[PDB]
């Protein structure tokens, strides 16, 4: 109905309406499984246009936002209320967004999409599938027993960073300036894996009162599929709960899902996944 539809564009969130688009986060998580990426820690901040908000009668039913992380890319979060779908709302969201991202001269468009929702139709629609971010956690408070390689583990200082730039030239190729602000922020670690003396993998640590993440993990190419990636978690897990923590959460980025199962083995279960598709702006 119409008359009682409206769409808010604005460059940031107002403490309500962030009340509303974690309500409408909520009931997209429970029909979906996963949601797209919000940032609300950006979108709580102002900017300078991007978050287009959908009500219906002053309910957000529709909410789409766009962020300027690449610097030939955009990326473009969209979640509508499972009662509203397949009536033109993204659709509207879209064509919204459209202009500003024309404005900034902006062509590549990514989308995160809760994994397997969407899959055959964007395809249809000529996506391209990049690749995938999975949220995990192991909430148990048992030690991981065994996975024991010949490896010896280094918590990282600003004086790695050499082995760290090293590490990430091979996997994932301004990374010393990267790992100085890492390396300064109190609430990160980064342990190395070495294996005699040479380094061949690494994860960063993010440490908060009642759980640490685990990310960016690492492990050479060529040294891979000799149980060092699980050594290295493990001994993570371990370091984590030896400090009490009742949680060791992970974010992973793969594009197989294969390779997820070495985090099923050490205890890990998925709360979040999304799969990030690509499009060219004239589509
Ligand atoms: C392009 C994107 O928006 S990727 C967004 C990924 N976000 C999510 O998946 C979060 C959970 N899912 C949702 O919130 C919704 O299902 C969305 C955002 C994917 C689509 O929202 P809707 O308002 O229902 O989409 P809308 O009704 O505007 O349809 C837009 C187009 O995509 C198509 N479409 C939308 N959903 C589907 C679907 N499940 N299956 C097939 N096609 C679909 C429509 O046919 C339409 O195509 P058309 O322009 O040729 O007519
Ligand atoms: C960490 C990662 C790279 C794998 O590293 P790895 O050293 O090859 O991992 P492992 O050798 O420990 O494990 C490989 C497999 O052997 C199993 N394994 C490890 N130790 C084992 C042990 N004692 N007993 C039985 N199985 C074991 C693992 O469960 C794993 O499962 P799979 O065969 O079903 O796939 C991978 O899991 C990952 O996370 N990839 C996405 C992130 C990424 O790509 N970073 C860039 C790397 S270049």
């Amino acid at each position: 109905v119409p008359r009682g539809s409206m769409i808010t564009q604005v460059n940031q969130l107002d403490e309500l309406q962030l009340k509303d688009l974690k309500t409408l986060r909520a009931e997209c998580k429970k029909n979906d499984g996963s949601i797209p990426n919000l940032y609300i820690h950006i979108l709580k901040q102002h900017r300078s246009p991007t978050s287009f908000l959908y009500y219906q009668n002053g309910a957000l039913i529709g909410f789409l936002s766009i962020y300027f992380f690449y610097d030939d890319a955009v990326e473009v979060a969209v979640l509508v209320s499972p009662q509203y779908r397949r009536q033109g709302i993204a659709k509207q969201l879209i064509k919204e967004a459209l202009p500003l991202i024309k404005s900034q001269n902006y062509f590549n468009l990514i989308f995160s999409c809760p994994s397997r929702l969407n899959d055959n139709w964007l395809t249809s629609k000529g996506f391209t599938y990049l690749h995938s971010e999975y949220f995990m956690e192991r909430d148990d408070l048992n030690p991981i027993l065994d996975y024991i390689r010949p490896l010896s583990f280094r918590m990282a200082t600003l004086e790695d960073i050499p082995i760290l730039c090293g590490l990430d030239e091979v996997c994932f190729p301004d990374s010393v300036h990267r790992f100085q602000q890492i390396l300064n922020e109190r609430e990160y670690e980064i342990v190395i894996a070495m294996l005699n003396n040479h380094p061949i993998g690494k994860s960063h640590i993010r440490w908060q009162t009642k759980r640490a993440t685990l990310s960016d993990i690492a492990i050479l190419p060529k040294e891979q599929g000799k149980g060092f990636g699980s050594a290295l978690i493990a001994h993570c897990i371990n370091m984590i709960l030896s400090e009490g923590k009742s949680r060791v959460d992970l974010d992973v980025e793969t594009h197989n899902k294969k390779a997820l199962n070495l985090y099923i083995q050490l205890g890990f279960h998925i709360q979040n996944a999304c799969d990030y598709w690509s499009i060219n702006v004239n589509q």
